[PDB]
């Protein structure tokens, strides 16, 4: 019915890093240094005060040691506070119970994981195994099915209680297993991990996976941030359901943003917490990573959190006030290009590729996700039809969705699915469903949708509903002006196809728990790391689990209704998961592009490439940093190995010379 073709090349985007490249272990190794050393008035106001242990009892014997020669400008100085600037806000510390800290880099800074993939944006390839985190190193069986991981020895939490296998077995049999408790993401299912994978304590220090498929390898990314990052088992255990009388309602909220230096495997704990403010966090005496000079890392003493919105992020950023922003909403690029260009500007920004992608989400499930009345019903079977995709994406006009953010080269013409700007990408495999109002109207036509009553919307023929108008719900992230913006086009445009769209505008938290809860017919949605990167929570790409889709989940206690287009994605994508074949993985992806840009898994609506903005005064940031690939660029700089040269240094610091407080107990000691 449709002409499809290809998406047309979008403009030169010129200079975008760039980035050194390195082999992945000129970053980090595990190994015992000859000595260590710490901020001077640690040793003497803590340590020959009694008040801590010296510095080699806190560390494991062999802590997780930074390469210099990986260090953009080399080994550290102490001092310092690096200030963010957050749209979200704090519902409590349980992160592993599905608790938000309120984003941009908070709970990325606190909630450390099995393994680590932001900064391998440094390595070109993309068969790049994860680098250690929580998990030392690991091996895996002859035949392929089991893989043994050997986490940090000796380490301990913020708080000085030992970090152990007891952490690792409680996130995945009382949070990830447990079908009441759910990872902040959205991820983080027993199937995420693969179908009937097992996970078992072997030692304290010693964990074994066992898989159904042989050499699964891309599961060790769904082992860095955000699906394996666990929280302290010691203060969350005795409050779980399984272990006390509390519901899991009362194990979720036990920790509200009140309770104070909740404990952490990260560079710095939470010590201060002001409503609608600020968070301050306060450098952790028990991190366990120092520089290769035996330095006890972070070098920055100190982190905060200021609450206000993501557009304010840019504006203090570029005025001096915030030291970190991700330019990801095009309403502000010239403001802060123009803010930028002065060359006695505090900040640096710098564009990367086209990797922030947005996409028209439809709920695909006609079996009860969501529980849906009669209209949310006759909703998902029309999104379960065909036609009816087509004729949706056909209506748009994408050249016009591009212009109503920005002008000039940033916006690309978006089918959906993998971005343009990472290396799975595609162009000949990508289908392009070009601007046909004219077309689309006849396809909704041919499937009984027409005016019945003059009003310009279309109806249901008189067997669905009564013949009433058709009426659309669309989900928006209320937090972003690109969001609001992308859904007032899309109900215009709809408009003009004669489908009644309806905004339902969600702050943060509602918006994922209506999501997430299949309580949607549409949603608008900026894309995660799976499009963005291929190799990141590959797991999302498609249905392969029962809750692993952003857009098609089976409801408690039920199995998935898949079309046979879902059945063929889901396949491709476990052969990619247990493939270590470049040539064959490269031939997946072009086969996943295709079946998914074909059949409309997802609408594309726009993508464009964002920068990162970074105070002048910290070293060691590394070059061509993008905003978001296997994570957001608050994981990729490495915060904990960032440094501002004694001359340079703020005076920043609301609680100077002081250490976490005992967890529950008062503020900095
Ligand atoms: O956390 C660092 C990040 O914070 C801000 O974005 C947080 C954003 O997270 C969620 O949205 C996404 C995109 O749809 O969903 C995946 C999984 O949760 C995230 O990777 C991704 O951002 C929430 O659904 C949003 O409500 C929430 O605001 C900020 O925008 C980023 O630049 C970066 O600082
Ligand atoms: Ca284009
Ligand atoms: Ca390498
Ligand atoms: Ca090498
Ligand atoms: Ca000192
Ligand atoms: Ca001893
Ligand atoms: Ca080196
Ligand atoms: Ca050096
Ligand atoms: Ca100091
Ligand atoms: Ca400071
Ligand atoms: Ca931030
Ligand atoms: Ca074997
Ligand atoms: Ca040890
Ligand atoms: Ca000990
Ligand atoms: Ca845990
Ligand atoms: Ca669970
Ligand atoms: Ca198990
Ligand atoms: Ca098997
Ligand atoms: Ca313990
Ligand atoms: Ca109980
Ligand atoms: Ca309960
Ligand atoms: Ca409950
Ligand atoms: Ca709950
Ligand atoms: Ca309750
Ligand atoms: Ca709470
Ligand atoms: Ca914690
Ligand atoms: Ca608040
Ligand atoms: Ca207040
Ligand atoms: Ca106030
Ligand atoms: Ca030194
Ligand atoms: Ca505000
Ligand atoms: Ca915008
Ligand atoms: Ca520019
Ligand atoms: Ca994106
Ligand atoms: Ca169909
Ligand atoms: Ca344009
Ligand atoms: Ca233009
Ligand atoms: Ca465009
Ligand atoms: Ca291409
Ligand atoms: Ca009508
Ligand atoms: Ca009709
Ligand atoms: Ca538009
Ligand atoms: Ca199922
Ligand atoms: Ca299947
Ligand atoms: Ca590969
Ligand atoms: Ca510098
Ligand atoms: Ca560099
Ligand atoms: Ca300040
Ligand atoms: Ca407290």
């Amino acid at each position: 019915a449709f002409e499809t073709t290809t998406p047309p090349e979008p403009p030169q985007f010129p200079a975008e890093g760039k980035i050194n490249y390195v082999a992945r272990d000129t970053i980090l190794e595990f190994k015992a240094l000859p000595s260590y050393s710490e901020p001077d008035w640690i040793t003497e106001k803590f340590e020959k005060a009694g008040k801590l242990p010296p510095l080699k009892e806190r560390l494991p014997e062999e802590p997780l040691v930074y390469k210099t020669g990986n260090m953009p400008d080399g080994v550290g100085v102490y001092g310092d506070t690096m200030r963010h600037v957050v749209g979200g806000r704090p519902e409590g510390w349980n992160y592993i119970a599905g608790q938000s800290q309120g984003w941009g880099g908070i709970d990325i800074a606190l909630s450390e994981c099995l393994t680590r993939t932001a900064p391998l944006f440094q390595v070109d390839a993309k068969d790049t195994e994860p680098l250690p985190n929580l998990a030392k190193s690991w091996e895996w069986s002859e035949d392929g099915h089991t893989l043994t991981m050997h986490l940090v020895k000796g380490a301990k939490w913020s708080d000085g209680e030992a970090f152990n296998a007891d952490d690792v077995m409680f996130y995945w049999e009382d949070a990830v297993v447990d079908p009441n408790v759910s990872p902040l993401g959205g991820g983080a299912s027993p199937e995420a991990f693969g179908e009937g994978t097992t996970l078992k304590k072997i030692d304290d220090y010693t964990v074994e996976w066992t898989f159904k498929a042989a050499f699964p390898k891309q599961y060790l990314y769904t082992m860095a941030y955000p699906s394996f990052c666990p929280g302290p088992s010691h203060i969350l255990k005795p409050q779980h359901p399984k272990y006390s009388k509390n519901t899991y309602n009362q194990f979720k909220n036990a920790f509200p943003p009140e309770y104070m230096n909740m404990p952490v495997m990260g560079a710095w704990v939470p010590v201060s917490y002001r409503p609608d403010d600020l968070i301050v966090l306060r450098r952790n005496p028990y991190y366990w990573k120092v520089d290769e000079k035996g330095q006890q890392l972070p070098y920055l003493n100190e982190v905060h959190y200021k609450l206000s919105t993501w557009a304010d992020r840019d504006v203090q950023a570029v005025a001096g006030s915030g030291d970190f922003s991700n330019l990801e909403q095009p309403e502000n690029f010239v403001a802060s290009l123009k803010r930028a260009a002065d060359p006695n500007a505090p900040a640096r920004l710098a564009f990367g590729p086209r990797l922030i992608g947005y996409n028209l989400q439809m709920n695909f499930s006609a079996n009860g996700w969501g529980n849906p009345d009669e209209r949310g019903q006759a909703i998902r079977e029309l999104n379960r039809n065909e036609v009816f995709r087509q004729a949706v994406t056909s209506a748009l006009d994408r050249k016009a969705i591009g212009d109503s953010l920005v002008k000039g080269p940033f916006t690309a013409i978006y089918p959906g699915g993998i971005s343009s700007g990472t290396s799975f990408y595609d162009r000949a495999s990508t289908v392009y469903y070009p601007f046909n109002l004219e077309g689309a109207k006849a396809a909704l036509a041919s499937i009984g949708l027409k005016d019945t009553d003059g009003d310009g919307f279309l109806n249901f023929p008189k067997e669905t509903l009564g013949g009433r108008n058709v009426e659309i719900t669309l989900l928006v992230n209320n937090g972003y002006a690109t969001d609001k913006s992308l859904a007032e086009g899309l109900v215009g445009q709809m408009a003009k196809l004669g489908l009644r769209v309806v905004i339902h505008s969600l702050d943060s938290n509602q918006r994922d728990a209506a999501h997430y809860g299949g309580q949607f017919d549409w949603l608008v949605r900026r894309n995660s790391t799976e499009l963005s990167s291929v190799v990141q929570n590959t797991e999302q790409l498609a249905p392969v689990g029962p809750r692993t889709s952003w857009n098609h989940r089976s409801p408690e206690g039920k199995e998935l209704d898949l079309m046979p287009f879902e059945k063929e994605m889901a396949d491709i994508v476990r052969k990619f998961i247990s493939s270590q074949d470049n040539a064959e993985r490269a031939d997946l992806m072009k086969q996943y592009q295709k079946v998914y840009t074909q059949n409309l898994y997802t609408i594309g609506l726009t993508e464009y490439p964002g920068a990162l903005i970074v105070n002048k005064r910290f070293s060691n940031v590394p070059q061509g940093t993008p905003i978001f690939m296997f994570n957001w660029a608050e994981d990729a700089i490495i915060r904990e190995r960032l440094w501002v040269a004694a001359d340079k240094q703020g005076k920043y610091e609301l609680f100077p010379q002081q250490l976490p407080g005992k967890p529950g107990e008062g503020g900095p000691i």
